[PDB]
């Protein structure tokens, strides 16, 4: 069944949006949290969408799960070691990650997440659990994983943390920032936490990416860019509204972040319309496949690619092309990255 086996990078998975069933059941229950189901594949259908949503049904998913984890430590532990092994499992030789460690925090953080009220687990421990995680995962089982971290639109106040963590736990494992939530707070990307958390990223040297152009508009792009400075683009599916930015986004490569199963089941996506990837092939820019969040879209990687490869034309050789473009857009040192370039040819010949 694969749509391509060779192995292939992956840049924007939310942790937090791919933990397993079996996992949140036993830990709801160990922790008496316990939640609107028992059996792992009546729990997996209710979490999971198959159909476009409103953003308060799409955030309650997150209100089922959430605090099963949030708080305990060996909640976050295993799951970011089963999330490495997930990869595994997916073709993956190499995965970045992202989550928001406040929302699996439960203390030093206002306001506390999920209606827990109080432990003594810090933002700052969170990150450091995943990471062991992350980095026994990628021992055992042979994926080279990184991590982003996540700034959350509604919640400035927490920015000068994340590029504070993101210095302190730098190459292990963390690489980059990121800009999550909902895009449609409207001046969300000029708030002046989120820009001088971006400058303060550019002025230790720590990557960014955005999320940007998936709901919201062109205008949303063109912030992220000239403002805050972004790498790379989380969907950007909204830059194609506007041409002379598109235009001049391709003309500096610009890497955007697709998602295309994760954007019919949310909306982004009209499916009577040109998904906006196959402009991408076309216009030949850069550009990754990605899964966003298989907890709740109720997928996998060859989700993505099997939905490419048949509903729009896509071959094996913009395959190969799309991942290799994935690894020179990585966060990797340029050292580690010619290195899973190498990899990757070889692999591909
Ligand atoms: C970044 C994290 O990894 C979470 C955030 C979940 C969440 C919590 C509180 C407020 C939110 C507001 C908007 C959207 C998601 C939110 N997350 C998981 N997947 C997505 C997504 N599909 O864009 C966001
Ligand atoms: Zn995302």
């Amino acid at each position: 069944t694969p749509a391509f086996d060779k192995p292939k990078v992956e840049l924007h998975v939310h942790l937090d949006g791919a933990i397993k069933p079996e996992t949140i059941l036993y830990y709801g229950k160990r922790r008496g949290i316990a939640l609107p189901a028992d059996t792992p594949e009546e729990l997996q259908n209710i979490i999971g969408m198959d159909k476009p949503l409103t953003l308060p049904d799409f955030l309650a998913k997150f209100d089922y799960y959430m605090p099963a984890i949030a708080g305990c430590r060996d909640a976050i532990k295993r799951i970011a070691y089963e999330f490495v092994e997930m990869k595994a499992k997916d073709g993956v030789v190499y995965v970045e990650v992202r989550y928001s460690p406040h929302l699996l925090a439960n203390s030093k953080v206002e306001p506390i997440p999920w209606n827990q009220a109080e432990g003594d687990l810090t933002p700052d421990e969170v990150v450091s659990l995943v990471n062991q995680g992350l980095q026994e995962g990628e021992r055992d089982f042979g994926v080279k994983v990184r991590s982003i971290l996540c700034c959350m639109r509604h919640q400035p106040s927490w920015s000068s943390e994340v590029v504070e963590l993101c210095k302190k736990y730098r190459e292990q494992t963390v690489v980059a920032i990121d800009l999550a939530g909902d895009e449609t707070i409207e001046g969300s990307s000029l708030f002046p936490g989120h820009v001088q958390a971006y400058a303060e990223a550019v002025k230790s040297g720590v990557h960014r990416t955005v999320h940007a152009g998936e709901v919201g508009s062109a205008n949303v792009v063109k912030e992220a860019v000239d403002t805050l400075k972004t790498e790379r683009l989380g969907h950007g599916y909204h830059t194609l509204e506007d041409t002379t930015l598109y235009n001049r986004l391709r003309q500096e490569n610009m890497h955007f972040e697709i998602c295309p199963w994760s954007s019919y089941l949310t909306g982004a996506w009209k499916p009577d319309t040109e998904h906006a990837v196959i402009r991408f092939k076309n216009d030949q820019v850069n550009y990754s496949l990605n899964t966003d969040d298989p907890l709740i879209f109720k997928s996998t990687l060859d989700t993505d690619y099997q939905m490419t490869k048949k509903d729009m034309g896509f071959t094996e050789e913009e395959f190969k092309r799309l991942n290799i473009n994935a690894a020179k857009s990585s966060f990797l040192p340029e050292d580690e990255k010619k290195e899973l370039l190498d990899l990757l040819y070889k692999a591909y010949r």
